[PDB]
């Protein structure tokens, strides 16, 4: 195998002089050379304080260079780093520390995070990232550090997923390799100092360290910081640093497109080969303007923090429909059964997939939620899909939002796609209420655009106007001034059923 | 890992009904699952018939269709195919086999290998290969077989290579995988049902193999076998097929380029988009036709049986001027020096190159010459290399071409580059003879071209008039009718010398 720190360390042995890391807008550049010296000084730095090989670390910041250097050096001692999502809570960061037995913390400033820590009763001795590194230059003390024995199985990376909180999914050192290398086989990258990525998707994301910051460096390319997301300013950096491959959000996507659009702005995008994105919620809409004002190839993805990539589909169409790729092997089966259960093509079941090199090896003190997915050599994505006539995978959409009415199956998704599209609607989320023959009446949740007045009898009349079949068409709206959501500004469907209800 | 059997099963899963295997001159197609199905049933009669996991079986055939479903019958069973080049004379592929203490051979008609293999006392039991299956239609018997388990570093597949006999290089099962990738890392080949890849290369090179047969199938596209090289209907199986990418040796594509060179053909290559070689040796006018001449990107690679890709160049301009892609790490030594000696840039050495996954595990049943390749981690290449100012890598001959004369070291790769390119020159080979200060004197072998006259007076004019400097000029030309070669069709060096001596 090829760890991750393989294959950072073989990159800069083939491009010690070529920049490896770039974050314009704070002038600082880094050589892969300079880069792997200022890695193994961080490394040698956290030995020297007591760190030791396979104890897990949190990392707890935001996008930049700095930790980008914690990271890898933790990596490259040999410490397991627990990337967390700085944007949750304070106590949910201090409680997954807790749960997780960390052993030390590595956090960006702005420490109501050091307090809930402490104050949880974790043990987790705190690390500050402005005391490791400050804009690249290391604070060096202690003797030089082996580089540690590192096999197949072993933890290497932890990443959180989303009822509860999220889970700890341990990603084993044979993983790392097919989870840069889906994104040649998959997306068409090739090695060569001709890559310049642009790092837009979040660190403590897969794809964010993987497919993207690990994918650019083990290709002899630059990885470009994004500390803050601004359509205008990420398009002047493709311009300006060369840009070759982007992978965003839907959401990112839709502000980029629109920013291109102008004929009266002086943006050269023609340097940027390759857009990829996780579009199963895509609508047809947004990636319609996707493909009218960026350019480059789209390449749509399916995948999962528990096994990378799993489908895949050159220049889409729409969202939903995919086909599995290089490293992969996937079925559909029944709904609630075993692995071996397969539907009959055309027939809806739940989508599963091989647990081979990039899996997951399980979450960390979660032995229950683990057996449940991952069976019997296959992992379990909990999404619905079916195999259409020509041979590919629609993902319908999760097995838990799925709606049965009358006995059928019916998925908020794709009605909420639909209804979108109507006249004076800005959000819309579709739920299924208790009906009086024990099963679900499909009732759609709608937000007005400002000023705008809805109507039940407008809608109904849209749905009905649509492609819709009968059965799916929603039998009940509510229009709401706003939607319930956390802090990630993502819908509470249970408190919405809830709020609905009375 | 992906061994070639799983990177072969999981296409199958992904493409079942999509052509694997095409002989468009015999009306031959086979699905990957027809396929597939066929590998099982010449693996089940071979367990039935006492072949078990681990054993060696020789296979000794030229390409097609059979030798394919043959050789990956072997490795679905467990089996170690010894793959051998039938070209080679009957005692020298008998020994071989007798040297490699293997349980059967499998050859193709023209049984005087059979003859051979019986009166060397090397118990190998023959097996015909149109008993086992033709023209894709196996012989079925025998219970269905376990798929047997697979380990990283155990033997896998044996090639052979070029003093003395071929040498078993013993490639691991963890090996196939990067073996086949890089085709797509450094040759920008990736997964898709469009992949129609030309058999141009013989299944018992590494690259006809791997990177060829194996790739083609891995990334779920379809293999053409071609059984016969000839220019013309080469390229009306690329309209024909649409083929997409093909490798072939300097010389095909020599020959290639010259049919594609007619104003008055109907010849379309619009399908092929990859056209890639092992160009070392490939003088500049050749390159020139082939950019000229066919169509796709052209990529240079430097290989080796015992490491696979090791440097490589896009678009190249010279044939040897390349550096290293993924998975590769090099180095260039002083000659005769431990792999840590690494020589001060623009100073010539050996090329050496990690032995990482890619890598042989030693030569079968040859202790002393796995010992002087395989040194501390790294793969000796036996040949001279150095750093250009633009940090790339020159490759300049074999260790043991090297002319050492007044203390200098000439190679004599480039001396012939040049002289090639001399009126009246059709061949030609530079060598170094004894000369009087214990040194070597530069000495050029040359045939004339038909009804032409050379004369080493208008033979040193044209190198006064070259690029080369003064103590690399040719002191003396030997002109012959003929050059001294082997039934391969490779000058014999040593013969040579002893030739002119007289
Ligand atoms: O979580 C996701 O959406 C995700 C994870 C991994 C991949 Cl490759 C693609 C998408
Ligand atoms: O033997 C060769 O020339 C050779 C072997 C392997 C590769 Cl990848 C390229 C060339
Ligand atoms: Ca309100
Ligand atoms: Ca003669």
């Amino acid at each position: 195998m090829q760890t991750v720190n393989e294959m950072l360390r073989r990159a800069a042995t083939r491009a010690p002089d070529h920049c490896a890391l770039a974050v314009p807008a704070r002038g600082l550049r880094l050589t892969h050379a300079e880069l792997r010296a200022r890695v193994e000084a961080v490394a040698a730095r956290l030995h020297a304080d007591g760190l030791r090989p396979q104890q897990r670390v949190a990392v707890v910041a935001p996008n930049s260079a700095d930790v980008v250097i914690a990271i890898l050096a933790l990596h490259r001692l040999g410490a397991v780093p627990a990337l967390l999502n700085p944007r949750l809570k304070s106590a949910e960061l201090a409680e997954l520390i807790k749960r997780g037995e960390m052993t030390a913390a590595v956090i960006a400033v702005g420490r109501q995070v050091a307090d809930a820590i402490f104050q949880s009763g974790s043990g987790a001795r705190i690390i500050f990232l402005g005391d490791l590194v400050r804009d690249g230059e290391p604070y060096s003390y202690g003797p030089p550090i082996e580089d540690p024995q590192r096999e197949p199985a072993q933890p290497a990376f932890i990443f959180y997923t989303s009822t509860g909180l999220p889970k700890a999914a341990i990603i084993p050192q044979r993983a790392a390799e097919s989870r840069v290398l889906f994104m040649s086989t998959q997306v068409g990258l090739r090695h060569g100092r001709h890559n310049v990525v642009l790092g837009l998707m979040p660190l403590y994301h897969v794809v964010g360290f993987f497919a993207v910051l690990v994918a650019a460096l083990a290709l002899d390319g630059t990885y470009v910081v994004v500390e803050e997301f601004r359509p205008v300013d990420a398009l002047q950096l493709v311009q300006q640093e060369q840009v070759t491959s982007l992978f965003a959000t839907p959401t990112h996507l839709d502000a980029l497109a629109a920013a291109a659009a102008h004929a009266g702005s002086s943006l050269k995008l023609d340097s940027l080969r390759h857009v990829t994105f996780a579009g199963a919620t895509m609508p047809d809409a947004v990636l319609e303007t996707v493909h009218q004002h960026l350019p480059g190839e789209k390449v749509n993805i399916y995948g999962t923090t528990e096994a990378m990539n799993s489908l895949y589909m050159r220049q889409p169409k729409t969202g939903t429909e995919m086909a599995p790729g290089f490293f992969s092997e996937v079925r559909i089966v029944r709904i609630g059964g075993g692995v071996d259960e397969i539907v009959a093509n055309g027939e809806e079941g739940e989508l599963i997939v091989a647990a081979s090199d990039s899996a997951f090896v399980g979450y960390l003190n979660q032995p229950q939620a683990t057996a449940e997915k991952l069976q019997d050599g296959w992992y379990r994505t909990s999404d619905v899909a079916v195999w259409t006539p020509e041979g590919t995978v629609r993902i319908l959409g999760r097995v838990d939002d799925m709606i049965i009415s009358g006995g059928e199956n019916i998925h908020p998704s794709e009605i909420e796609r639909v209804l979108g599209t109507a006249p004076g609607v800005t959000e819309v989320v579709v739920i299924g209420l208790a009906d009086q023959r024990w099963g679900q009446s499909v009732t759609a949740c709608v937000v007005p655009r400002l000023g705008e007045t809805l109507s039940a009898d407008a809608l109904d009349t849209f749905c009905r106007s649509s492609e819709l079949a009968d059965f799916k068409r929603p039998k009940r709206y509510f229009i709401l001034d706003q939607l319930p959501k956390n802090a990630l500004n993502k819908v509470l469907r249970r408190q919405l059923v809830q709020q609905v209800s009375s």
